[PDB]
């Protein structure tokens, strides 16, 4: 029951994957033209074949291939720093989240997959043009229904109350830890990603003088190694992305 | 509306959980005895007080303290293994998981979590010892309803039809790869979480076999470092849990 | 030619050294008394037996026995830190270098071996019981010739001149930067090893400041994993020590 | 008194470094011509001036000059990794070295410099064309005294005899622990570095069936991160070279 209109992700005899509208229109790839009618009235695990007989497998589009596909400015927070905000803050289905930048909407995505469709993201953005490029990103993956982009700056205040998690990728989430006390429900998390030791540094000193309103705080930094394994060798792969940036968690009373 | 039967988290003045049910019983505290009735009709957010005066407070019960405080035999999936499992495979609220051994029923905990109310997770596993300290995690968290523990040996076989992910942490997953190819729609994820590397490369060998059925397979590891930040210093914590298991990861047609 | 007044490692049955000094004495061991005489006239490779019949094989000491087996305290600079002081650095055999302060005499013992018996190694240190310590560890190992132990505050100055390198382990070694130029002959290393970024900060902007005298620092840190290799299963060991200190580098001129 | 045919390091005003000899010629420069034979008569800490007026200051070459401008094939052991190899095998000056196969000479270069003028390295090669790049490497770099080249095949055996440590960087090490046995005095080290861990499994198995002839072996892979400090924000590298190979140590008797 694939219909016109519908999210399709193509895939490759290589392996590559195209997150695609289905219309009747001529799709160009590096493997030929692709007539995309066709795609209609089949279904997910079918096929379409290039006019050069080069085969393309239909599969439904997935969180994952919304992440990767995703049209992105230079600073993302990478999805292993979004999978353990959501682990160590147990960030659940139906919660209520405040964040802020918006950014590409990255996190945003991330976020709004988890939370599903009762739950709910508010982002503050302060630049209008990453607004609209993170407002374009969050309708196409699906979750304008649960997703609202402020523009606004969250450094004046949060309109939000009983929040359960405030998230913040943010050059002074110290600015934010006051509003965030009075925002969050009791046992709500109070998150900060910053890639500079420095700003964790000013951020603890925050978190001490807020030390009544929040558990001890906990930052943390993760890597993830990719692993080479081919049938003669198994070993890491040489070069890895070894910083993106520390994750502070501070539970609210 | 706290109730008798409800479930609760008391927080210690120096920040110990205490993950309780309410009844008018007496609770003994490294700190004093507490009337657990007291807590009867109050709110999230208040207090009650030990015999000797000391202060615990009252939170809702999160994911995170489920886990935290869950009975468990040794060899569990660590939450940083979990995180990365729901993001790399992409699972999602409402999405229906096969997963085996049930073990302790800690990445059971988290996954169930994820998938909310409305997804399902199927856990296999072969002693009956562990099906049962798995099922009493389980219903104590609250997610009886949505996870199901088969005893049985998934190296016979996967009973489940059109299922999203199949995530196993037994000794043999190589074993496992054929039912999941059968099992899994389009687009679902095979992960498999394994210590060795002498797994991951018998894993790597059958992938390959059933190279057809997969698209490129993807082998990681983990690892979160701790930083202690104090006025004075900040570094890293000296010593760290550097290795649980590889995870890898399928994508199916 | 083994003769009394010589050190020899004793190695057990179990693969544990002993580092003993041959004279006519009883040695007590786990496994029985030892008749350290017997070791006399003997050579390394062969062995002595305890009363109970157990096996001691007898070996020359080396730098890593001298290192292994040392009186310390809790501080200490690591082999794998003092290893990448000596690579990035380029120390060599017949090299002069200044080092503060002594403690434990780890990193001297180290940095002695590696000058060799034509280098030398000045050590100054503010606490006598650690110069004591410390004299005492290099005298056992037979490095007298070539260390000297100051009883002096490096803050107030270096009298030597022309030094090859200035290596430090300090709370505050921006207090040496201004001596350390002065002291290194063009193209030699000042090296600090620091547990905190703070330091690492406060270091920089020193050296920021003496621009013109240096090149371009380095900082760097380091971690050494174990592997655990068995037939059936090779991975890492699962704990590690993840952080000594941070490594910073400058080459004078 | 740096006279004709002398090696010297220049040092740009970007703090870039030429290794250069000494001769009566004219030396092309990113910033200009040099007028060589002007270095005759002067001594380090001393500049030239290109035609340009730009600056380059004279350095006496140390080994790390050797080593950073070394002419080298695409396979080396890394600086981080013959540190870890120094250290934990406590090579020391005045020590007999058997090593293979020479490659480019990197860590050959690295061994010499350690063992000093009256140590020795003795590297078997079995390509002539690498054989000659090391042996040039050597001869520039001032070792061709303490090192030598032999064009022949360590599987078939090792010639020397009490050797201190044999170092090898070979795709099948467990061909070479038998002679490495009978070649090492009691207590030298064999050491093998190997990129992948079916190697590491291999030599393992090996060293095993050896175990009369070693203590327990240890394999190690080392990690450098380096750090970016900067006014406002410190941080490590974004990326880091994570692998290169794993490191065992077995010590002989
Ligand atoms: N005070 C403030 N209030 C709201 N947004 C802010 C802010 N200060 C900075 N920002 C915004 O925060 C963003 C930081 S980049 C955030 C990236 C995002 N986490 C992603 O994954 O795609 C920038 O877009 C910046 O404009
Ligand atoms: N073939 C098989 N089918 C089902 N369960 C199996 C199995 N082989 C091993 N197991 C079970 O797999 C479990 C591995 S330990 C699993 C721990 C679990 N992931 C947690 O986080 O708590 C053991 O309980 C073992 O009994
Ligand atoms: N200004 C100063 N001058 C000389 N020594 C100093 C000093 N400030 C601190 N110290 C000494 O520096 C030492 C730091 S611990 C050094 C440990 C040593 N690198 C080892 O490996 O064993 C202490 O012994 C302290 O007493
Ligand atoms: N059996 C053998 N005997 C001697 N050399 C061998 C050998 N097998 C492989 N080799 C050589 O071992 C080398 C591996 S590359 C070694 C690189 C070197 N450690 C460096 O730092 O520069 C190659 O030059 C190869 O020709």
């Amino acid at each position: 029951m694939i219909r016109e209109g519908d999210k399709v992700v193509l895939v490759d005899p290589r392996g590559k994957r195209y997150l695609i509208t289905v219309s009747k229109r001529d799709f160009h790839t590096d493997l030929g033209i692709l007539k995309l009618e066709e795609i209609i009235g089949r279904n997910f695990g079918e096929a379409i074949k290039s006019h050069k007989g080069h085969e393309f497998k239909i599969l439904r589009p997935r969180i994952v291939d919304y992440l990767d596909k995703m049209k992105r400015g230079p600073q993302i927070v990478h999805p292993k720093d979004a999978a353990l905000i959501v682990a160590y803050a147990g960030i659940s289905p139906g919660d209520f989240i405040v964040e802020a930048g918006v950014g590409s909407g990255a996190l945003t995505l991330f976020l709004a997959n988890i939370v599903g469709p009762e739950g709910r993201v508010v982002s503050y953005e302060i630049r209008e043009d990453f607004a609209k490029l993170a407002w374009e990103n969050i309708k196409w993956a699906g979750f304008d229904d649960r997703v609202t982009i402020k523009l606004k700056d969250i450094y004046e205040g949060i309109e939000e109350e009983n929040v359960d998690h405030v998230i913040l990728d943010l050059p002074q989430p110290e600015r934010v830890v006051e509003h965030a006390a009075k925002a969050l429900k009791p046992g709500g998390f109070f998150v900060a990603y910053t890639p500079c030791s420095n700003q964790v540094m000013r951020l603890h000193e925050k978190l001490r003088e807020f030390k009544d309103y929040f558990m001890k705080p906990r930052t943390i930094n993760v890597l993830v190694f990719d692993q080479e394994v081919k049938k003669e060798c198994m070993r890491p792969r040489t070069t890895a992305l070894v910083h993106t940036g520390y994750i502070t968690f501070a539970r609210r009373i």
